[PDB]
C-alpha cells in the first residue's frame, strides 16, 4: 500500500445554539448547501480526516461521537476511528479519521486556553488538537471568540492570548508559537465578528441577503477588515465567501433573520454577520487547496447554521535512509550567504539566530550578527557569511526540497524571541545562491523581517 502524497480534510464549525441537533446532519459532511459546495458524484468518497468544531454545544462527548460516527458510516460505510476529542465548558474539537490512518498517525496532543480576566472569564476561549500524518504536522484551533458588535478589539485580544498559550505540537520548537509549528494550521469557530453596519439597515442588509448580494455586506465584514488592516490573523488565508450570513437565525426555519435588540441579547442587535469562518495556514510551497466553503441550509435547531470547508492538503512519507535517522547523511548541507534580519525593535542589545527543523538532529545556534542602523531608522543584524552550515539527517532531494527551516532572532542578554519565520527548501535549483525571505512576527504580530541567500546541496 503506497504512503499518500495528498490527502483530504473536512472542517466543520458549528455553534449549536445549546439545542440538540436534528436527526439528519449529513449534509454538513457532504459539504452541501450555500457557497462553494462539493460536487454531487463526490458523496461517498471519504475524506481521510474529519475535524468537527462545535461551540454552545449541549451534548456530552459520548453523545456526539455516536451522532458524528453514525452520520460519516452512513454517507461512506466506512467506520472512522477517533484521534483526539477535547472540550472546554461548551467549546469542544472532535478529530476522526479513516481507519487506514491509524498506524500513521501519532504525537497526539490536545489544550485549552480561556481567555477574559474575573467577568471576562468562564465561556470562551480556544481547545486544539495536533498530531503527526506521516512526515507532516497538522494542527487545530476551535476558539470561540468574544460576542458583540462593538468587541471586534476584544476579539483580536483573544485570538493573540489563543495562538500565545495554546501549547500544541512539538515542544522542542520553543520559540515558536502555534502559527510556525505545523505543516497545516486551520484554525476556525464561532470567531463572532459582524457585519458592522448601522443598526437602522438591518431590513436592508436582509434585503441585500435575500438578493445573494453580499458584496456590499463584506467590504464591513469585521474580520476581512482587522485582517486587511493587519490587526488579526496575519499571514491566515480565508476562502471567498459566497453564503449567507451564518447569524442569526430565528430557530426551526432559515426563512428569517433575528437581529433586534431583546432582554435575552443583552439589548444588543445582532445584524447578519458571517461569525462562524475557517481560516489557515501552510508553510510556504506546501499544497494546500480549498474545495468547498459554504454553510448548509437543511439544519435549523440553533441560531447559527453550519459551516464546511475542505482541503487538499500535502503530505509526505515518514523517510528512512541507510544513514538518518540517528546519523548525518555528509552529501547534503544548508548555507546561508549574505543574510540579515530587519527589526522593528527600538531596543539595543546583540542578536543570534536559532535554526529549527525535523531535517536536523538538534536546533542549531548562531554567533551574534552585526548591529547597524537602516536608512529609515530601522535595526539591521547582519550575519554576512557567519551563519553555520546545516547538516540534515537525510541528502536524499526528494526528502529535503520538501523541508522547512523555523528561524527565531533572540536577544544575547534575555535569550527571548523578537522575531520567529520559515524558509522553505522547496528551491528552483541545488548548489546554486538563490534568494529567501520570510516575514518575522512575535506574539502573531509583525516584528521584522529576514531575508538572504540559500545553497542547498543534495545527493543529487
Ligand atoms: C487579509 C487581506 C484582505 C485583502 S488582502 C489580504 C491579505 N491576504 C493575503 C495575505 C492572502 C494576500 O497577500
Amino acid at each position: 500500500q503506497p504512503e499518500p502524497d495528498m490527502i483530504t480534510i473536512f472542517i466543520g464549525t458549528w455553534n449549536m445554539g445549546n439545542a440538540p441537533p436534528p436527526k439528519k446532519i449529513t449534509s454538513w459532511f457532504l459539504s452541501k448547501g450555500q457557497g462553494k459546495t462539493r460536487d454531487d458524484s463526490a458523496d461517498y468518497i471519504p475524506h481521510d480526516i474529519y475535524v468537527i468544531g462545535t461551540q454552545e454545544d449541549p451534548l456530552s462527548e459520548k453523545e456526539w461521537l455516536e451522532i458524528l460516527k453514525h452520520s460519516l458510516q452512513e454517507i461512506t460505510s466506512v467506520t472512522f476511528k477517533t484521534v483526539a476529542i477535547h472540550t472546554l465548558w461548551n467549546i469542544r474539537i472532535v478529530v476522526l479519521a479513516k481507519p487506514e490512518h491509524e498506524n500513521r498517525i501519532s504525537h497526539i496532543c490536545t489544550d485549552n486556553v480561556k481567555t477574559g480576566i474575573a467577568n471576562t472569564l468562564g465561556n470562551k476561549g480556544a481547545v486544539g488538537v495536533s498530531f503527526m500524518f506521516n512526515g507532516t504536522s497538522l494542527g487545530f484551533v476551535n476558539s470561540h471568540l468574544t460576542s458583540g458588535s462593538e468587541k471586534k478589539l476584544r476579539r483580536n485580544q483573544n485570538y493573540m492570548n489563543i495562538l500565545r498559550f495554546l501549547a500544541l505540537g512539538d515542544k522542542k520548537l520553543s520559540p515558536f508559537n502555534i502559527t510556525h509549528r505545523f505543516t497545516h494550521l486551520f484554525w476556525f469557530g464561532d470567531l463572532n465578528y459582524r457585519v458592522d453596519l448601522p443598526t437602522w439597515e438591518a431590513e436592508t442588509i436582509i434585503q441585500k441577503i435575500k438578493q445573494q448580494q453580499y458584496a456590499d455586506l463584506l467590504s464591513h465584514d469585521q474580520l476581512l477588515t482587522e485582517r486587511r488592516e493587519q490587526k488579526v490573523f496575519l499571514h491566515f488565508e480565508e476562502e471567498e465567501i459566497t453564503f449567507a450570513p451564518t447569524y442569526r437565525f430565528e430557530r426551526l426555519t432559515r426563512d428569517k433573520y433575528a437581529y433586534t435588540k431583546q432582554k435575552a441579547t443583552g439589548m444588543k442587535y445582532n445584524l447578519p454577520s458571517w461569525c462562524d469562518r475557517v481560516l489557515w495556514k501552510s508553510y510556504p510551497l506546501v499544497h494546500v487547496v480549498c474545495q468547498s466553503y459554504g454553510s448548509t441550509s437543511d439544519i435549523m435547531t440553533s441560531d447559527h447554521s453550519p459551516v464546511f470547508a475542505t482541503f487538499e492538503a500535502g503530505v509526505t512519507s515518514q523517510f528512512v535512509s541507510k544513514n538518518g535517522p540517528g546519523t548525518v547523511d555528509s552529501q547534503g548541507q544548508i548555507e546561508f550567504l549574505r543574510c540579515y534580519a530587519t527589526l522593528k525593535t527600538k531596543s539595543q542589545t546583540k542578536f543570534y539566530l536559532e535554526f529549527h527543523s525535523s531535517c536536523l538532529e538538534s536546533f542549531v545556534k548562531s554567533q551574534e550578527g552585526e548591529n547597524e542602523e537602516g536608512s529609515e531608522g530601522e535595526l539591521v543584524v547582519k550575519f554576512g557569511e557567519t551563519l553555520p552550515k546545516l547538516k540534515p539527517i537525510i541528502s536524499d532531494p526528494e526528502y529535503l526540497l520538501d523541508q522547512h527551516i523555523l528561524i527565531s532572532i533572540k536577544s544575547s542578554d534575555s535569550d527571548e524571541s523578537y522575531g520567529e519565520g520559515c524558509i522553505a527548501l522547496r528551491l528552483e535549483a541545488t548548489e546554486t545562491q538563490l534568494p529567501i525571505y520570510t516575514p518575522l512576527t512575535h506574539h502573531g504580530e509583525l516584528t521584522g523581517h529576514f531575508q538572504g541567500e540559500i545553497k542547498l546541496q543534495t545527493s543529487q
